[PDB]
């Protein structure tokens, strides 16, 4: 059950790591490539004790990116060790590291102050399907947002949540608190089988006032398809 | 007829994919290059069932770009599969992927609220010629735009449309709704045999108020000439 | 006389194309380099029917640039074909394409509304010398500029023109209308034997109000020396 | 004891130097790599008279960076000579230099003007552990900050200090005065065993008014693990 | 004495050229590298008639840069010819050219309008030492600055000069007028034996009003050590 503990509980660090495959990877024979896929596969299993790693095919959906990992760990030391080991494998040595972002999952700041009916809706179980699309949008808030007192922010966030409620059924959302660990305040992560819903979700949110306090939004916006690592890697060994 | 259903109907995803050819492609003999063009040509025909692909020569018109595809598909899964297959062909292995943008085609938001005579003019058949120039300008709206109510935006869009009406006859326009799928809100796409008209069209639009709510406009602005894939690729195999 | 028709008449497209030579070019023997200069020389002659090409030594004057062409053509199709052919020559295959900008030459928008004495001074023949320095500054206007009515813009332009009049004799100026063909509204081009004069010219213009409506100015500012192609290329074949 | 004099005394220059390992490093045999690690190790020891160098593993924590040095020296001349020597070693020749920033340590400008109890708290010994995480955030103040008089700035800094006091015990902080030696005003450096606390510390500080006078903040924000040089380099010679 | 005429007189153009050494330079044997240093050394002496060149070790002090020349010439033609010949030497062919900026030295615009005591202090001889640190900060003024009349700017500059007077003794300053020749208005250049003083100088200047009319400041800020060309190049041939 500890797999779920990393995915839901607070205190857990989440890292998003992007990679792009070099040209000269394909100058390697398909034999050696398949051997290299085995190494990576094996390294991940070795770390299955200390961290949970999920993989996404970004190739053909996000610019300048083929692969993303989402890594859950209780210390970033562990995530560092893993990612460094990964980048050291034969396969990793032909990758170019793109972006890298960290944030901790936390007990919610505002939700207690929302009405009880809104709390009930937030508990009712949302999207949960196999091989969803996944989106990742990093966000930095403006100075104005921190200047507001708690009551003001709580009210703006209630408005946010209200706009989003109709999309709970078809879009799963997870929030990571990132300030100080890199150049952004939050990493937002989403899963959905229907991208048009996620698009409508973001359009709904562009109406709420809070959404203009986002000094940075995307850059990049990462789009991909969530899949087992073997499947993604096996595609590269052809 | 399903080819036109992808080009006109709502719900269809449109992807714009840019590529640049490596120096070392030309270090390959003209024989192997012509072989490689056959592979790509064949791959596209294999996907002719599930997607429609159109090609544009950007070399010599847009900076740092040789080729662009506009890809229509009902799911971005299919577009992903295609693009990844493409990038894997021998030809694709010597390409560097530039930008990548997605947006869904939608039933119009404001046009119902326009006067009847304007609706008639929008129906009257515009530009439709062979081997036109094509332009692509990605756009992100400012926060102020979303703060406006529906009535205010409808009025601003009627003004936009009015400015553009005289150009219907010589410029074809298509709009893709992109928010959430990448870093922009819209992808605008245009065809014309006379670039002067398109330039005059944009100047006319720079007068309307709405046009200042474009927090981002171009970067890149892509200019090319639309042509059959064999013609473009054949040029690279010389 | 048609050479002058391309340089002065309206409707003519002007393209500015920058290039930088790769390190590995020099790894080629001086024999092959001279052969390659012949090929380029020959290609230009073959296009002398449909376009006019002029060349500028940017090496040592503009950062990250060795060569610039200014190409006049009546369609960008023809400019595309040429530049693509050029980039295909053995010499072109060792070049890295820098920036690329287009604009059409047009009948003047404001000059009719100026006083008659100012019209006469604008007619009086300015600088025209061999092997001048050449400068190219791209410009994008701010939203405020388009919000102004014609009367306001004509008055601001009369002020611009007034500031510039004393420099007509030692600086030649040409303006290209670029909006919609790339990320800028204008391409400005100048020739002078005395760079201090051009520097004073720009200083004089930084006083006029209109000059603060330039949301983008330069980036890059291109400086070079105008010369026959054979002389530039010959220098690289040593 | 002079090691501590460099780390705490005023007048001492501090340099932060980032590096990333090239792909072709791994194309060298493990033999030669181990040789190369010996050379660097030896160079550092030769400079142990004139400078103190500390090392941080950025690989897997900061994007596009594997290694950082923090170098203390009494002249930047010495730091120059060392870094240039380092970049010349065989290992250094397969590195790509990322960012580089300098600042001098100074006697505090505002702390004398704080209340006595706050001064006592600042003296009380904070975090001091082995192999901490390290963070580095470069900062540039806005024009408004310098326009304030000394009294206004003292008051805003007292507020900053207050917000940060609870974190003294679990976060060590060091400030370098950087204006004029590069494009920023300050380099901030931190050590902590608990990244959660650092994150909370930055959140607490986002409430104070002074924190909005930071025209630039991060870009990059550097995150790593502090460790002996032999251990980091050893990792690369596998 | 004409060496000093280029360094002090008006009308003289000054060019700042930055370079970085390729990895593959060190793949050349130490024999060939020392031969290459001879070539460059000789080329400089051949141009000793027409231009004065001074060299600076940027490696280890400025990011992404190893070498800088400051070149004084009466025409930029001569600077262009030199730099191009330089970049063509075997040594220059393994260099990557970084930034490049030009500006003319001019008779002062405001100093006549200052009080007489301030004029006397400006005459009293400042810093002049061997092998100083050198700093170069490019500056672009904001639109507001040019909107001001001459009296306003003279007053703002007197305030600048007053803030700076105490540093005349330990910092030498030189100003180049750059508008129109590249993307900035001024190139500022400084020599000092004590970097702490220069830092304090810039801090003192950050309090004057004029200093917030700098729309761009640095990017880059170049820091190095001034030395004979032999010594710098010799270091690279080891
Ligand atoms: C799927 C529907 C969504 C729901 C139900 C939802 C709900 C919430 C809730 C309840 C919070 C408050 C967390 C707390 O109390 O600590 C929150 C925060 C946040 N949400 Fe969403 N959200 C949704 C979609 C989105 C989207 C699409 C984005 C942006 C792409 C987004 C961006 C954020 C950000 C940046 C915060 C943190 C703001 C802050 O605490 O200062 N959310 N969301
Ligand atoms: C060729 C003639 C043109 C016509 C007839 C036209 C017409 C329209 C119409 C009717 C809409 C509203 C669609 C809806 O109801 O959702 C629209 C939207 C839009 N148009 Fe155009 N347009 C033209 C050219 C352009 C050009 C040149 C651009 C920009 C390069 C442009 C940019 C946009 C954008 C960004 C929107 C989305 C507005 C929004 O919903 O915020 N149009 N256009
Ligand atoms: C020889 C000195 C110059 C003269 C005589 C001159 C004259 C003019 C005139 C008459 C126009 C308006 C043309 C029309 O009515 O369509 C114009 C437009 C323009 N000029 Fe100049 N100019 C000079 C130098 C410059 C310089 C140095 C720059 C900037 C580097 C510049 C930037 C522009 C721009 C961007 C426009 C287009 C403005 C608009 O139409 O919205 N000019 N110039
Ligand atoms: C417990 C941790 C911290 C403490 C105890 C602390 C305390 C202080 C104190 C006392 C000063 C004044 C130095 C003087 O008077 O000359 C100062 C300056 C400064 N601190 Fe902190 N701070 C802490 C954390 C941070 C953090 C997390 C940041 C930013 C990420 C930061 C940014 C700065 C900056 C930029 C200055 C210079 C302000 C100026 O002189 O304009 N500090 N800090
Ligand atoms: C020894 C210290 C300095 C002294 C004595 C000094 C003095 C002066 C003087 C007298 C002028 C006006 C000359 C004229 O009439 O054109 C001037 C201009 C200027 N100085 Fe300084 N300066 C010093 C340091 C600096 C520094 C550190 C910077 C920036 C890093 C700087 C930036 C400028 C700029 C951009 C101008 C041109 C202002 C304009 O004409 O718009 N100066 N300086």
């Amino acid at each position: 059950a500890d797999r779920e503990k990393l995915l839901t509980e607070s205190g857990v660090y989440g890292t998003f790591a992007t990679f792009q495959m070099d040209h000269d990877w394909w100058d390697l024979p398909g034999e050696s490539r398949v051997i290299s896929v085995a190494e990576v596969k094996g390294l991940v299993e070795q770390w299955s004790g200390k961290i949970l790693v999920e993989s996404y095919l970004l190739r053909g959906l996000s610019d300048h990116a083929d692969l993303m990992f989402r890594v859950h760990a209780r210390t970033l030391s562990d995530t560092q060790q893993f990612l460094s080991a990964f980048m050291g494998t034969r396969l990793g040595r032909h990758l170019t590291s793109g972006g890298l972002l960290h944030g901790v999952s936390k007990k919610p700041t505002y939700v207690a102050g929302f009405p009880e009916s809104m709390k009930t809706e937030l508990q009712v179980n949302g999207e949960s399907g196999s091989r969803p699309y996944a989106i990742v949008i990093p966000i930095k808030k403006d100075a104005e947002w921190w200047a507001l007192d708690q009551e003001a922010r709580t009210a703006l966030m209630q408005e946010h949540t209200q706009a989003a409620l109709p999309y709970l059924k078809t879009v799963k959302a997870k929030l990571y608190h990132s300030t100080g660990l890199d150049d952004v305040d939050f990493i937002t992560y989403f899963e959905t089988e229907r991208l048009e819903d996620f698009h409508n979700l973001v359009r709904a949110l562009q109406q709420v006032k809070e959404f203009r306090h986002n000094r940075r939004f995307g850059h990049p916006t990462l789009l991909g398809t969530m899949s087992p690592l073997d499947e993604i890697l096996e595609k590269f060994a052809q």
